[PDB]
């Protein structure tokens, strides 16, 4: 059913869709307000402060129906100079389609309420780092820097705020998305890319605010969450299968040239670490600033830093070791590529008509205009010729979240609209470089920024910048909700920097933190380290023999899991069943599973609850009702809350005794105890 009942007498109605109550509207309780405002934006180098100067907000209490071909058309109004229309219909696959159009452009605000029940939980909205269940809070959806500390009640957040509004808050992300899942077992997806605010705080309704004069929303229902994700991914996209070599060990994050890479590779391999790769973000050079060292933003191998890299890649490849690089969608203004781009009008413009230059702290970057058809093809050629043809097995494809809101773009669309759409456009560029060279399934790139479409075009998500700390909102813990939220928004391939990244204000990565994070990432689809922004302040993967031996232990764990991970990843590609899974995908009747944030299922059969606090010798977690086996002792466990010993190297991990993979999981204890 698509069940729509109007009562013309008092301009009131309801809409059910497959029995779900979606809209209710009366004169005393409207579902639609329109109005106008002026965006008050201060960029803070991507740490956006974005507040409305609200001018009007008007409830449209009058409503008249008429019937169009595909379904119903409601003409909402309030007096004669204030109106909008809502078309209700079903699209080609049977999804409820809502099309809102305000009277005129000057009415650039919309507020739509959807009926809800008090008990409903809400998941998704892209990649969320403080909350997984969203119910109870509002969520602005504006891609930005993710924040350093992210909580106004922690010290580092206060310091970062003092410096460049860089502290952030609970909702800050580089991959927000106007898409969510309800426990009435539907999803809602909004097409628009304007600023939005999705407010899940009221018991009886969700309120969706859009900063635009029009809106399109789509909904679809299903009988299970698994089936709901199959259907969401059919709309948004499915990721490819990962290259077979991802499963063969850890990718070492290393800076300092060819020699330094070779040495550390040998140190780790000789101590029995399983190593599948080298990731070297300084492949293109180093820039010295007052603010510290940086990567040189010109996407061409620097043989003065990385002598004989061309030939050394071949040798590494012949020994089962890929080489991975770094690119982002800006080009340094003092260097070749930005020069070539200005000469062909490949850059975004400013108001004065010049080429837009972004200040990054003692250098500028030009903004490659991905809306310019021929700039897009040119930058794609840069990736082909300077990375793929060089023999790179992959790279970090960084940024996407800081298109400045006063750029002027070739397609003529406001930067206030293109800003949120930038990341998936950047993803597609990368994706098509691979497509056009036959390299899908063979080369792997990974991204932090995302948007609608990243579900198709980004081959892997990375959780971006965590602090080198144990905080909930920006530490090790914050990665879990990030993976689970994305899972619920149709992206099922997710990893993090082993040890975290952000080293500021006296934060330093300890040995303990590196090792705990190693334990976590051994139970995700990819292991990759990062030196951090200040390398010498942090404990590194080769810091001492015990550390090296720990990596040997845990990369053995990870490589043993290979064929199980590979099946999960095939299932992700085939039907949107994500690799890190909220517990309620398989335990739908267990109420306590809907509010978990910091544990997940890896595939169907492994439960993981990573230790996310300093100084722990045990850990408390939840097991749903099943026959569970603790991975390191073989101890049998039933459902319920449990506390287990959890020294480093023996993370809280449990497997299903009835699993067809059970013999592989029992081999972890067996292998490590001989
Ligand atoms: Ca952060």
């Amino acid at each position: 059913l698509l069940d729509f009942q109007f009562h013309q007498n008092n301009d009131s109605f309801t809409l059910h869709f497959q029995q779900r109550l979606i809209l209710t509207h009366s004169k005393d309780n409207p579902c639609l307000w329109i109005g106008s405002g002026i965006a008050d934006i201060d960029m803070f180098r991507g740490n956006f402060s974005i507040k409305d100067k609200l001018q009007e907000k008007i409830a449209l209490t009058d409503a008249i129906v008429s019937q169009s071909p595909d379904g119903w058309l409601i003409h909402f109004s309030r007096g004669s100079d204030i109106s909008a229309t809502l078309n209700i219909s079903a699209d080609d696959q049977g999804r409820l389609l809502l099309e809102l159009q305000n009277d005129n452009l000057n009415h650039n605000r919309i507020w739509l309420r959807l009926a809800a029940q008090p008990e409903d939980h809400i998941y998704g909205c892209g990649e969320q780092f403080s909350y997984f269940d969203l119910r109870g809070k509002p969520f602005p959806l504006w891609t930005s820097e993710q924040g350093v500390g992210r909580n106004k009640q922690t010290y580092v957040t206060w310091q970062a705020d003092c410096k460049e509004n860089a502290g952030g808050d609970y909702y800050w992300t580089f991959f927000p998305q106007p898409t969510f899942v309800s426990t009435q077992k539907y999803y809602c997806h909004v097409d628009n890319s304007c600023y939005m605010n999705f407010d899940f705080s009221a018991p009886e309704y969700h309120e969706l605010a859009l900063w635009e004069d029009k809106a399109t929303l789509r909904f679809e229902c299903a009988d299970t969450y698994i089936s709901l994700l199959e259907k969401l991914t059919a709309l948004l996209g499915r990721q490819p299968e990962l290259p077979d070599w991802i499963y063969d060990g850890v990718t070492l994050g290393i800076q300092g040239g060819t020699e330094v890479c070779q040495k550390k590779l040998d140190t780790m391999r000789n101590a029995g670490v399983k190593v599948n790769g080298i990731w070297a973000q300084d492949w293109s050079g180093i820039r010295m600033t007052s603010f510290g060292k940086r990567v040189m933003w010109n996407w061409k191998w620097n043989s003065e830093n990385y002598p004989q890299l061309d030939s050394r890649i071949k040798q590494w490849n012949q020994e089962g070791v890929q080489f991975l690089a770094y690119i982002n969608p800006y080009v340094a203004s003092d260097k070749d590529l930005c020069e070539e781009a200005a000469q062909h009008g490949y850059l975004a413009k400013d108001a004065s008509g010049g080429d837009y230059l972004v200040e990054f702290g003692e250098f500028y970057g030009g903004v490659v205009d991905l809306t310019n058809p021929e700039a897009y093809a040119w930058f794609k050629e840069v990736i082909k010729k300077n990375m793929i043809e060089l023999g790179c097995g992959g790279w970090m494809a960084d940024f996407g979240e800081y298109l400045p809101t006063d750029t002027y773009l070739h397609n003529g669309v406001s930067a206030e609209i293109m800003h949120n759409a930038w990341p998936a456009l950047w993803a597609k560029c990368n994706y098509e470089a691979l497509e056009e060279t036959g390299k899908l399934g063979e080369i792997l790139f990974f991204m932090r920024a995302g948007s609608t479409g990243s579900q198709k075009y980004s081959t892997m998500m990375w959780a971006g910048d965590q602090n080198v700390d144990w905080s909930l909102d920006d530490g090790l813990a914050s990665v879990v909700p990030a993976a689970l939220s994305l899972a619920m928004t149709g992206h099922g391939l997710h990893h993090s920097d082993i040890g975290g990244y952000t080293t500021l204000f006296e934060m330093k990565r300890s040995k303990e933190l590196l090792l705990r994070w190693c334990d976590f990432s051994a139970f995700t689809p990819m292991m990759r380290t990062h030196e951090g922004n200040r390398p010498g302040d942090n404990w590194q993967f080769d810091g001492d023999a015990e550390t090296i031996a720990h990596f040997a232990r845990m990369t053995t764990v990870f490589t043993t899991l290979k064929p199980y991970l590979k099946e999960a990843v095939a299932l992700n590609a085939k039907s949107g069943l994500p690799v890190m899974r909220p517990l309620f995908l398989h335990y739908e009747d267990d109420a306590h599973t809907y509010t978990l944030k910091y544990q997940y299922l890896l595939g169907r059969d492994i439960l993981v609850a990573p230790v996310h606090e300093e100084g722990r010798s045990d850990w408390t977690l939840y097991l749903p009702e099943d026959n569970w086996v603790h991975a390191w002792t073989g101890e049998a466990f039933r459902g319920g809350e449990v506390t287990v010993n959890a020294p480093i190297g023996k993370p809280p991990v449990f497997y299903r005794a009835d699993s067809e993979w059970a013999a592989l999981f029992a081999s972890l204890k067996s292998i490590l105890e001989h």
